[PDB]
């Protein structure tokens, strides 16, 4: 009924829904269109932050290092970057948290400037065993989501497994892992997407994405009692409104819940 519930949503809302749910070791729990490529949109900002924590964990980067910038770095949806503009900088950590929890595009591009751009992001994906995810552009053009373009894409299964490697498979130190987990729980942008359709006693942390051409995504983790899962949801619904798109992802949330509770 998991498959057929998602198929009903897909049929009724003229949408495609890609889902993957994996256990802490990346073993598959459930999936739908799980190896179809979808635009990442802002979901790559979670892996970016992980890349930054790996560098902090390694010493090649320092969390409180100040990153100076000017108005040239302000792009669409840069709420923290605009607020910190007068001060002249955000630290590596401030920028990373804003990228995750506000989806701040300027903060994201500020970090890419520092780690070596899209190519460095793709190299990190490969390092942690993800041969699929690829960042090819910075924001905002990376979310162009042109039909059929494989630039800036992932698969549900690939991203879900990267989530698990980051949160459970030892990609980061215990300390950096804990920090990035809490940032996902505290995400400010996902109240109407997956976690809306999960039970309110499940610990959920996630990162949303919105792309042009009807892309709406949410990736992260959930803890249903003593059971940890990594989850990635990418959806394409060109004809839905934005609120309908939020509510589509929430519904996927519910279908996911109906399965786990079985």
């Amino acid at each position: 009924t998991f498959k057929t519930d998602l198929e009903k949503l897909e049929r009724e809302k003229a949408a495609q829904i890609g889902v993957a749910i994996v256990d802490p070791q990346g073993e598959i729990v459930a999936g739908h269109r799980m190896a179809q490529r979808f635009a990442m949109c802002s979901t790559f900002k979670f892996p970016l932050a992980a890349l930054v924590f790996e560098r902090i964990d390694s010493g090649t980067e320092r969390g409180d290092r100040k990153l100076s910038y000017g108005p040239d770095m302000i792009v669409e949806w840069s709420p923290a970057t605009e607020r910190f503009l007068a001060s002249g900088h955000m630290t590596v950590l401030e920028a990373a948290q804003a990228a995750v929890q506000l989806s701040d595009n300027g903060a994201t591009n500020l970090l890419l400037r520092e780690i070596g751009g899209p190519a460095a992001m793709t190299q990190y994906f490969r390092k942690i065993g993800d041969s699929v995810s690829r960042l090819d552009r910075k924001e905002p053009e990376m979310g162009d989501n042109t039909p059929g373009d494989l630039r800036d894409t992932t698969t549900p299964i690939a991203m879900a497994r990267t989530v698990a490697k980051v949160l459970y498979g030892g990609a980061l130190t215990s300390t950096s892992t804990h920090t990035i987990e809490r940032w996902l729980i505290g995400n400010q942008t996902g109240d109407a997407t997956l976690r809306a359709g999960f039970p309110k006693d499940w610990v959920v942390g996630e990162k949303t994405g919105t792309c042009a051409n009807g892309g709406r995504n949410d990736i992260g983790f959930f803890k249903a009692q003593e059971r940890d899962y990594a989850v990635a949801v990418y959806t394409t619904a060109p004809k839905l409104s934005a609120v309908e798109r939020d509510e589509l992802v929430a519904s996927v949330g519910q279908v996911i819940t109906q399965l786990i509770l079985s």
